[PDB]
């Protein structure tokens, strides 16, 4: 079984590309036999009216969206919008502005289903959207993602609107209906309103999916979809590429597809999800271009059935990396887009485990204790072999830092670059360099106090 759907997952909701470069994702995107993409704009679309306010500053233009578009629709890719419709719509309703409208006035995740003022600025946002991207898909995804009575009757409301209007089939996640009676589902005709997509970012589903699950949903819809991850799925904190992890997905997902494939009038697909942050107010995982390896080997391994050392292959003459090379091991000198962020912040993995096996080490344990760093009072003769280690790393981590900027400044804006060396480098270099500077005043003391000496 080889799905003949395969959608990337694009999340907007941080380390969102440059314009200029969708081109070049999307043409790799070709060239791993995707069939299609997944725009998550969240805040990122050119909203108008109402809308207007809750726009990320570097939001893109007008002109960008339908140049986008345009090129996706060029290289032969399908377009799907995922709109989020019930949930997961912190970037609209944290500020003042749509306060009222929240299901809990203290969470700006949800929106009230059963104020009707609320859904219709869902409906008027789902418009928006469809403007640009009525043309150009035969798909829309709603979200519904992580009293039922209420819920389907906002999904049934939001996909015949969709449907009626813009004549295009609704896919939604689907946690928010794996439960509920057969019957409930088809008091709301949810046979003929959405396509339910599952997903799964484990690496054994065996051990994670109840069982006739694919049963129990046959039953119930004649479309069904499936979503596998290739970044933002490891850890929320997860910054480099683990390609590992992604792949056991995979796999465990083929098994999956080649029993649940017969049993629907049609399983339409994969969707190879790419978070960009576990939400919109957790920190940025791991950036498209370090996601860029999970993705080719995952995209090569669901088209050849299998992972085998023929995929391994071809996935590195594709990211032009020098030959020999395993996928899961060390790259080097691959060239695809971002291939330079790769590289750097692959480094910065290393560098960092050093650091981290250097801190756990014997000599700054016993020597560079909390007693040290406050009462300066350590071995001189212990600091004569940290303060050297302590300063090579630290410079090392000053030219990453630099080096990281500047090629992810060419792809990204610099709120996503000042939020990743905040996060993930600079803590660093700032726990060396206070390091440094007691170790060296301790490296310069010559007569200490007998004990024992005060200590609170
Ligand atoms: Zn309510």
């Amino acid at each position: 079984f080889i799905p003949k759907r395969r959608i990337v997952h694009l999340d907007l909701k941080g380390a969102a590309p440059k314009p200029q470069h969708f081109r070049a994702f999307f043409e790799y995107f070709v060239r791993i036999g995707a069939t299609g993409i997944l725009i998550e704009w969240e805040d990122m679309f050119p909203y108008e009216g109402r809308l207007s306010d809750l726009r990320n500053g570097d939001a893109y233009s007008a002109d960008d969206v339908r140049m986008i578009l345009s090129t996706a629709d060029q290289l032969r890719l399908e377009v799907i919008p995922l709109v989020q419709t019930i949930g997961h719509l912190e970037w609209l309703l944290k500020t003042h502005k749509f306060y009222s409208f929240r299901e809990n006035p203290r969470n700006p995740q949800s929106v009230c289903v059963s104020n009707a003022e609320a859904v219709d600025l869902v409906l008027h946002l789902v418009d928006q959207v469809m403007a640009f991207h009525k043309d150009y898909g035969q798909f829309v995804h709603i979200g519904a993602d992580e009293r039922e009575d209420l819920l389907l009757r906002h999904i049934v409301n939001v996909s015949k609107h969709v449907k009626t209007k813009y004549g295009k089939n609704v896919l939604m996640w689907h946690d928010m209906i794996a439960n509920i009676d057969a019957s409930l589902a088809e008091k709301y005709d949810l046979k003929n309103l959405v396509e339910p997509v599952l997903w799964n970012y484990a690496e054994d589903l065996e051990a994670f999916l109840p069982m006739g699950i694919w049963e129990t949903f046959s039953a119930m819809v004649p479309y069904m979809w499936g979503s596998s991850a290739f970044k933002g799925a490891d850890s929320p904190t997860r910054y480099h590429s683990n390609v590992k992890h992604y792949l056991e997905n995979h796999i465990s997902w083929i098994k999956q597809m080649s029993t649940a494939s017969e049993k629907f009038r049609e399983f339409r697909g994969l969707i190879f999800t790419g978070w960009q942050r576990y939400d919109h107010f957790a920190v940025l995982c791991e950036f498209l271009p370090i996601g860029i390896p999970s993705l080719t080997v995952n995209m090569l391994t669901i088209r050849n059935g299998r992972f085998d050392a023929s995929v391994n292959d071809q996935a590195i003459s594709i990211m032009q990396c020098v030959t020999g090379s395993d996928v899961k091991g060390d790259l080097y000198g691959c060239r695809f887009p971002g291939s330079d962020i790769y590289h750097h912040v692959q480094l910065l993995h290393e560098k960092k485990g050093e650091i981290e096996k250097l801190l756990l080490q014997q000599s700054v344990q016993g020597w560079l204790s909390n007693i040290a760093i406050d009462y300066n009072m350590s071995s001189p003769w212990y600091m004569n072999l940290i303060v050297p280690d302590l300063m090579t790393y630290k410079n090392q981590m000053i030219e990453l830092s630099l080096n990281i900027r500047q090629a992810m400044l060419e792809m990204f804006y610099e709120n996503a670059v000042d939020e990743f060396l905040f996060t993930y480098v600079d803590p660093v270099i700032n726990h060396l360099q206070r390091l440094l500077d007691r170790a060296t005043a301790i490296q310069r003391r010559d007569e200490f106090p007998v004990r024992p000496f005060p200590i609170k």
